[PDB]
């Protein structure tokens, strides 16, 4: 029984991964990681060789929503309890006065001493990248203060409301400032700016904006969200449809002397390394490169496309934009002879198999861009897609990530000669979400079939000492993991309460900065990610 496995697998988080430093009188907060094998959490080390355990709330809104959904789909409300809980202590003890929370890329909660810390000493600030929180639990356990977060996020990020300059680094302690009351005038596209308005960024952004307006209906607030996803849009290619990554680039406030230092002060990144071959069209919002292309063809396509339908007529604009760009993508990047997307430039460069021929930004002289495959991430995308747009195009995407995945023919089109692998040993929870997708706007049977034998393959081998593991030999389990929040969603389906659990919009939380290596040494840029990668008698490697 599927719930039954996501129930005590939570009883094992809220057992393993609490506070155990305060005796009988703990914190409810938790340790993002553990090792399942040992009950040892996940810590940092700083400088001086100050172990403190990662306690970092970004990186736990996937752990709130499975509490959220197991209490709904059990009629158990203790996790609901704890994880409104967690969000209640976090607004008590760890919000600035400007709103911002001590969470996000820079800034965790050590569970030992229950204090903030700022492992990144250069960047002691809020920063946020394709994190969507779950702002709904927040407004139900404390509205004023969520909205005060929110405000406080966008006024802190936005460096220039009158041009949308936008950072992916927002300073604590700033002052309110004039916030939606601000006047705008849109620029010309690639405007140059100091701020660097990268879409994972944008991305939460945009989504907490939406979430204000949709709970405290602040029309400020929406007319932002849309005026800055728009900003994504105004410099998309005029030809191919293809773009954008950001929509302004570096200004150029010196001359570079070295091609690896790709400090953003010399210009924008991909003028310097693209521009003396390709022209003025190398322009790092135009670099539809792995990585960007996920940000912005599943990280913001989930997210646009749930907000659109919220917005029933006026989500219409913003529906076309994110279906849009996913046919363009499709139609130029997308290789259906072997499930791969190529590197490209907006302009519709192909980029397949170039050698960079300088160091830069986007690799060493002599790296080799290659084609990549299409992870199960675009098959939700290209799925949720297809289901407000039945275009053969995004079908073609969708059929083609499936059989490269070993889940079998998803047909020509839904529930037309389809022949499903019922014998697959796909175990990736983004494919038994993608396929609760397809059946959910298909209804047909099949998919949720499919979606059963995932949901086992997932227990079967990736339960593993009482957490998930996408490999029974990782050093540290995470609590975040998604697939019991997968497996949620295959319960509510067969129940019928689809909305028991929060829409999956694939956020996900990180921390970095230096990490203290055995020889003493600084290993700078270190992410928590990093950590969660490493096998069994592993370490750290250079950077």
């Amino acid at each position: 029984d599927r719930l039954t496995v996501v129930k005590q697998y939570v009883d094992n988080v809220l057992n393993k991964a609490s506070d155990t430093y305060h005796g009988d009188k703990p914190s409810p907060l938790l340790a993002d990681g553990v090792d399942p094998r040992t009950g040892q959490q996940l810590e940092w080390i700083f400088p001086d060789g100050r172990r403190a355990v990662l306690s970092n709330f970004s990186a736990q809104q996937n752990l709130m929503r499975v509490m959220s959904g197991l209490s709904q789909l059990s009629g158990d409300p203790r996790y609901q309890k704890r994880a409104e809980d967690i969000v209640r202590y976090h607004f008590q003890n760890y919000q600035d006065p400007s709103g911002l929370l001590y969470w996000g890329g820079h800034r965790f909660v050590d569970l030992k001493t229950l204090q903030p810390e700022g492992p990144s000493e250069k960047e002691m600030v809020h920063e946020l990248k394709n994190a969507y929180p779950y702002y709904d639990l927040m407004f139900s356990v404390d509205s004023d203060a969520t909205a005060r977060f929110i405000r406080g996020f966008w006024n802190a990020h936005v460096y220039d409301w009158r041009i949308l300059e936008t950072s992916r680094h927002g300073e604590y302690g700033k002052p309110m400032g004039a916030l939606w009351e601000s006047k705008f005038e849109q620029q010309p596209p690639f405007f140059a700016t100091k701020g660097l308005s990268f879409l994972n960024a944008g991305n939460d952004l945009i989504y907490s904006a939406s979430l204000l307006y949709k709970h405290q209906q602040d029309q400020g607030a929406l007319t932002w969200a849309k005026r800055l996803a728009d900003q994504y849009v105004l410099p998309r290619d005029a030809k191919t449809g293809l773009g954008v990554y950001q929509f302004t680039q570096a200004l150029k406030r010196e001359e570079p002397t070295d091609d690896a230092d790709t400090h953003s002060k010399f210009g924008d990144r991909a003028q310097r390394q693209f521009g003396p071959e390709f022209g003025p069209t190398a322009l790092e919002g135009n670099m539809m490169l792995k990585g960007r292309t996920s940000t912005l063809y599943s990280e913001n396509a989930l997210m646009q496309l749930q907000l659109g339908k919220d917005l029933g007529p006026q989500g219409q604009d913003l529906l076309k934009w994110t279906v849009d760009g996913l046919k363009a993508f499709a139609k130029y990047a997308y290789n259906d002879q072997d499930n791969t997307f190529r590197p490209m430039i907006a302009n519709g460069q192909d980029l397949s198999n170039y050698t960079l021929p300088r160091d830069g930004y986007y690799g060493k002289k002599g790296t080799v861009l290659k084609p990549y495959k299409a992870g199960n991430e675009f098959l939700i995308s290209y799925a949720r897609a297809y289901a407000i747009d039945n275009d053969p195009l995004l079908w073609k995407v969708a059929r083609g990530i499936a059989n490269d995945q070993g889940l079998g023919d998803i047909g020509t089109a839904p529930g037309k000669e389809v022949k499903v692998n019922m014998d697959t040993t796909n175990s990736d929870p983004y494919a038994l979400f993608a396929l609760l997708d397809l059946y959910h706007a298909s209804q047909v049977a099949d998919y949720r079939k499919l979606a059963e034998k995932i949901g086992d393959n997932i227990i079967k081998i990736r339960y593993i000492d009482g957490f998930f593991m996408a490999s029974s030999d990782r050093q540290y389990a995470d609590v975040d993991a998604i697939e019991p929040y997968a497996l949620l969603a295959l319960e509510a389906s067969l129940r019928n309460k689809p909305q028991a659990v929060a829409p999956f919009l694939n956020g996900a939380g990180f921390t970095e900065g230096a990490y203290r290596m055995d020889d003493g040494s600084a290993r700078v840029s270190t992410r928590d990610n990093e950590l969660f990668l490493l096998n069994v008698g592993e370490k750290l490697q250079p950077n």
